[PDB]
This record gives structure tokens, sequence and C-alpha cells, in this order.
């Protein structure tokens, strides 16, 4: 649209400077990749400074100290290397380094070597210090919010079970949180949403870039961990309803989660003289911590993916997939 | 207070971490140094990791956007080692690195090692590319406003002839206007407020951190050198009324001019090979910007300061600064 295109100019003129001031408006369009677009600085333009050539246009399309925390962690991040540039802030959104790659697939994620470059990847995000709360209240906060939103939806004619009644999650919710209370887990910078989907494979390589902070947060280690392992059950890139499969069988096995740790922990620990013997008990304990913390990773999104299916039509079977949440984590939970 | 006491303890325990949650509340009292106070880590402590032992706490006592830029800012300049660095974000405030140091004093500005490396720190700041609207606005822009909030105050009470009328300060907007537009300065990130208080000489040196980053904006040039040098002639740490005082042979010499000038394109024009007769161009013609852009600074803190007044009343003669920034004004522009 005229109006959307003569905003992206503008922002990309005011924000970006440089070359981006020599660029008339009949040369440049938007390309969608939905709040998500490209822009790119004409070829026969030389770039002036250090400015972007290259960046991503994201919509917002939220509570005031909620878009700080989100505005500041990014800029951190792009700062330190761990996520893209930051180009421009504004109140409609912002301008991002659009970083060349390609995302990874759910397959991709059982190479051992793509495995081990996402668990170095994934240390390196929770060595950060960041300016935000350290007490690890976000997941079962998170998830006590999400239950106390499902209670509350009104009421939509649909006449199944109510998924919190047919896996009593309030009840299990208090069973879980007494299992992970037994279960040591560090509180690190987690990203929260390590999925495939989330993992760049960079065509100019440090190999990969980590993407999407919406969920991130100080949190225990183990949810990032096993939530990734997680992920490598669902592929979000079917093409027919309900729009995601499971392969429970591509759940890593006890070998694939030792490679992932081997390689998390000497990164976690590059700075540290641990014999052999240590080490071997440090990646022991870890193996149990995420065993257990990739439970939760199953009720959270389950919850989650509830609130979106009240929100949600045919775009995506949201209920479904909360379903198979919830019954991998009573399989799994039954399995310890 | 107590309450005050208990927030400070929460927020630092919350958001330093580390040796913090070890903190008890008895062993922990605010400094003020008001909305800004010392909070010291007990001596008795051991550090546990990278948490900071000595942090401020800044009480906000704003729009959302504005505090979103503000904070990214921030973060920034921490992550570029050009503020102090950032350890907590919150809707009350934040917590940053108390910076062992103390504030320059209004003589100490033109002593000839210090103004080297005042402005090889304002070039330093100059320098970065930061995710904010480059386009010049500001100076004229905020000017404009501040004219605008002063035609809109209720009035007082007060007999005196408005100082806008005075001297005649809407005309007079038009032809400081019409001369800094014959007036080539680059557009870079200002500071914008770079006097003494903000100049910290540091107890562990990099000799200098800047900090105040209120008004800091992309802006000409001219204005945060012109400021500076303007600043030359204040002294805010008046014993009486009007608590400053202007010293106006103060202002720096050509010769004092030219000597920061020089350290300053020494830094600004490092990457480039330049001639020394480039460079002595590039300084000659620097001169004559600033003595332009320098009256830009009467201008816009002469209205800032009519605006302090209508909230002030007898803690600091704001319209009596207001008054000595227009009258010098009238006598620099005079003197070109
Ligand atoms: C577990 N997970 C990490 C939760 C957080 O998700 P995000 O990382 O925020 O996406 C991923 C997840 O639950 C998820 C991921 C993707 C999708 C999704 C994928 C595709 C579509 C779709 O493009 C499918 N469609 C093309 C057939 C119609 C338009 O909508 C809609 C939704 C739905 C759910
Ligand atoms: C030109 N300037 C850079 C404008 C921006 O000021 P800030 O950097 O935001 O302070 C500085 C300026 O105009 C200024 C700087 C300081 C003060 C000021 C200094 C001291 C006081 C004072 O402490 C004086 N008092 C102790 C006698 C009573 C309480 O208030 C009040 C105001 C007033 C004005
Ligand atoms: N900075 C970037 N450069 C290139 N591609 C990106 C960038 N950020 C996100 N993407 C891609 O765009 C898609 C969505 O971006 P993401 O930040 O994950 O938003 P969301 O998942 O909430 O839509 C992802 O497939 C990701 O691979
Ligand atoms: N991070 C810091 N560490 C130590 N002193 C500071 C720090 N920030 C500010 N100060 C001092 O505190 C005073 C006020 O801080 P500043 O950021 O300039 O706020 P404002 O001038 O708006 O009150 C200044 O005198 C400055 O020297
Ligand atoms: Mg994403
Ligand atoms: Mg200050």
């Amino acid at each position: 649209s005229r109006d959307a295109e003569r905003r992206a100019y503008q922002w990309c003129r005011e924000y970006l400077g440089g070359a981006w001031r020599r660029v008339q408006p009949e040369e440049l369009r938007v390309y969608p990749v939905n709040l998500l677009f490209r822009c790119s600085l004409p070829d026969h333009l030389p770039s002036v400074g250090e400015e972007p050539r290259e960046v991503l246009l994201r919509l917002y399309g939220q509570g005031v100290d909620s878009l700080v925390l989100e505005s500041v962690m990014f800029a951190i991040l792009a700062e330190r290397s761990l996520g893209p540039q930051l180009y421009g802030v504004f109140p409609e959104g912002r301008l991002e380094q659009y970083i060349p790659s390609r995302p990874l697939k759910t397959q991709e994620l059982r190479e051992p070597v793509l495995s081990a470059a996402i668990a170095t990847k994934m240390a390196q995000f929770h060595g950060m210090e960041m300016p935000f709360t350290k007490e690890p209240h976000w997941l079962f906060g998170t998830m006590e919010r999400y239950l106390k939103q499902i209670q509350d939806l009104p009421p939509t004619g649909l006449p199944e079970m109510n998924l919190l009644e047919m896996y009593s999650l309030k009840d299990e919710m208090g069973n879980l949180r007494k299992l992970l209370e037994s279960t040591p887990s560090p509180v690190v910078f987690c990203h929260n949403d390590i999925q495939e989907g989330n993992i760049l494979l960079l065509s100019e390589p440090d190999s990969l870039m980590l993407v999407d902070f919406e969920y991130s947060s100080y949190n225990y280690r183990g949810f990032d961990i096993g939530n990734h392992f997680c992920e490598w059950v669902y592929d979000y890139t079917h093409e027919e309803w309900p729009f995601y499969k499971a392969r429970p069988t591509d759940y890593p096995t006890q070998e694939q989660q030792l490679h992932f740790i081997r390689h998390y922990l000497a990164e976690a620990k590059k700075g540290e003289t641990l014999s052999q013997e240590e080490q071997r008990k440090l990646e022991e304990d870890l193996l149990v911590e995420v065993s257990r913390y990739a439970l939760a990773s199953h009720f959270f999104w389950g919850l989650w993916s509830i609130l979106q299916a009240s929100m949600s039509t045919i775009e995506f079977g949201y209920l479904d997939y909360a379903q198979s949440r919830f019954q991998f984590y009573f399989q799994q939970k039954g399995q310890l």
C-alpha cells in the first residue's frame, strides 16, 4: 500500500541516514517476510558511512514497561553480537539488521555438528548479564498467569471439555513445581524459544545467530535446554491441518542429549579448571536436570497454546497442539 | 524512610543478584547524592560473580516513547564505554554503575590538558551511531516547542515584561536560524550538555567519563562544542542568590578555542589521511562554525530557563539566568 511504502521510505531515510538520503521513493519497495519487511538500498548507490544497506522493518502492530525492557534487551544483545543490530526505534516498530541467512529446519537440529554449535551458542547466551530481574519467577509466574487468563476466557460455544479439566492442570502445576523444586538448575539469562525457526544459519560466518527474544528472561537453565530438545519433535511447516507435525521418536536419545550437554558445558565452564571426573558429574547432573525441566516446556507451551486458540480459527490447530504437548508431558513424566 | 530503604534493598537484591542476595536489610542504607542514591555492598561480603559492589539508584520521580529512547540510549552508551553501566531497569527508575570519580569544576575546564581530554571525549561521543532520528530537528524543534510552551504559561502575577518580548525572541529565532542555515555543521550524536558537572574525573583511569544524557540527540556538531565553550563562563555552585555566577572573560580565547578544536579533530579525523593544509582548513572552518553555533547555546538554555522559572521559587534564579544568557547572546552576536 502507498501509505505503508511511504512510511517505510521515511523511516529508512530518517533512521538509517547516509546513502538512504539519496534514495528516491520509486526505487524502494518493502518485501514481506505479516509484520516484518525487507528494505534494501538500491544497488547503484554507494554506502556513505557504516549505515546498513539491508534492514528489516519490524512493525509492532504492549505496556510501557514491557516495551522498555524489550527494546533495551534487543539493543544490548546487538552490542554483544548475540542478536541483530538495531538501527531505529520509533513508536510503530524498529529497524533491524537483515541477517543474510536462512532458518534451520526441524530435522537439522539432530545433526551433530549443528547441535554442538547450537549448544555453544545457547551457553553464550546464558553467559549474559542483563539489567533485568534475576529472580526466577518467569516460569511458574507466567504459567500461573496463563492459567488465570484461560480461566477468565469468555465461553465460545465449543462444547469440548476444557483442557485444564481434562488434564487436571491446576493440580498438575503443583506436582510439576514440587518436582522442579527438588531439581537444582542455575538461573541464567534464557532465550526461552530456541526452536529451529529462531536459529539462523549465516551465509557470512560463529556460524549461527539466534533471533526472537519475545520470551527471553532470567530462568532455569534446564528449561532452555529441555525446551530445545522438545523442539526436535515438532515441525511447524507441515502443510495440512493442524499445520504442525509431531514425531515423538525424534526426541534426542541419551547419546544425542549428552553430545549437546558436553558442548554446552565446554562453553559454559570454559574459564574453569575441572577434572575429567568433575566434568562427568556436571554432565550427568545436567542430563537429569534437563529430563525434568523439559517437562516444563510441554506444560508452558500447552498453556500458551490454549490462549492462542482463543484468538484463532483455521490457520493453525492450537488446541490440537496443546493436547499434543500435554499428552507428551504425561508420557515423559511417566518415563522418569 | 523505611519504605524507601526497603524498596532500595529489594531492587538491589533482585536486579544485582550475586552477593546482594546475602545482604541483610540492617546492613544497607541509601545515601543521597534528590533522586539519586548510592548503594554499597557490605565490606564483609565477597562478590559472587561480575555483579557490581557500588551502584547508583536513580529514581525517575514522561511518555512511553521517550522512556524507551532514554533507556535504549543509556544501555548502548554503557556497552560502548561512553556512560555508566546499566544494572537494572524498572518502572520507578534504574540502577547504574557508581563511577568512582568527582565532577569537574568550572575553572578546571580551561586547563589545557583537561580541555584536550574533554575534546577527545566529545569527539568519541560524536562518533556514535545510535538508533535514533538522524534528521537535525532537535535544535530548532526544541526551541520552537519551548517558545510555544512559554507562550502558553498561565499568568502568575509577576509584573515584569515577558522575556520573549523584551528580547524579541520569536523574531530573533528566525534571525538565528538564517545565520545557522548559512553555516555548515555536520549532524552527529551530541551530548548537548557538556558542562563541568557532567564530566567525571575518574579515580581509576581514558581519564574522564560523561554522564547525563537527558538532552542527547543527533544535532549540529557546532552546538555541542559551542555549548561547552559557553559553560566556561558559568558556575552553578555559587553560594548566594541567584546561585550561579557568570564570568564573561572566562569564555575561551581564540587560542584556547583552537587548542580544543585541534584535539577534537585529531580524534574525529583519526582514520583519515590529511595534509597539514587540509587540517588547518578544518580547524579554521570549525572555529567559525562554533562561533555561530555557540549563540544557539545561549538561546536554547535561555528559553529552557524561562520554563524552569515557572516551576521554581527561591532555589535558583532561573529568570535571572535566562536574561544573562540572552544578554550574552546579543553581545556575542554583535561581535561576529
Ligand atoms: C512452541 N512454540 C515455540 C511456541 C512459540 O511460538 P513462536 O516462536 O512465538 O512462533 C512454537 C509454536 O507453538 C508455533 C509455531 C508456529 C505456528 C504457526 C505456523 C504456521 C502458521 C500459518 O502460517 C499456517 N498457514 C500457512 C497454513 C496459515 C497461516 O498460519 C501459523 C502458526 C504455530 C505455533
Ligand atoms: C545551562 N545548564 C546546563 C542547563 C541544563 O542544566 P542541567 O544539566 O539539566 O542541570 C545548566 C543550568 O542552567 C543550571 C544548572 C544548575 C542549577 C542549579 C544549581 C543548584 C541549585 C540548588 O542546589 C541551589 N541551592 C542549593 C541554593 C538550593 C537548591 O537548588 C539549583 C539549580 C540551575 C541551572
Ligand atoms: N534480523 C533478521 N534477519 C533475517 N531474518 C530474520 C531476522 N529476524 C527474524 N528473521 C526471520 O523472520 C522470521 C520471524 O522472525 P522472528 O524474530 O522469529 O519473529 P516471530 O517468530 O515472532 O514472527 C523467522 O523465520 C526468522 O528466521
Ligand atoms: N554514574 C555515576 N557515578 C557517579 N556519579 C554520578 C553518576 N551519574 C551522575 N553522577 C553525579 O551525580 C550528579 C547528578 O547526576 P546527573 O546524571 O548529571 O543528573 P542531573 O544533573 O540531571 O541531576 C552529578 O554531579 C554527577 O557528577
Ligand atoms: Mg520466531
Ligand atoms: Mg547533570
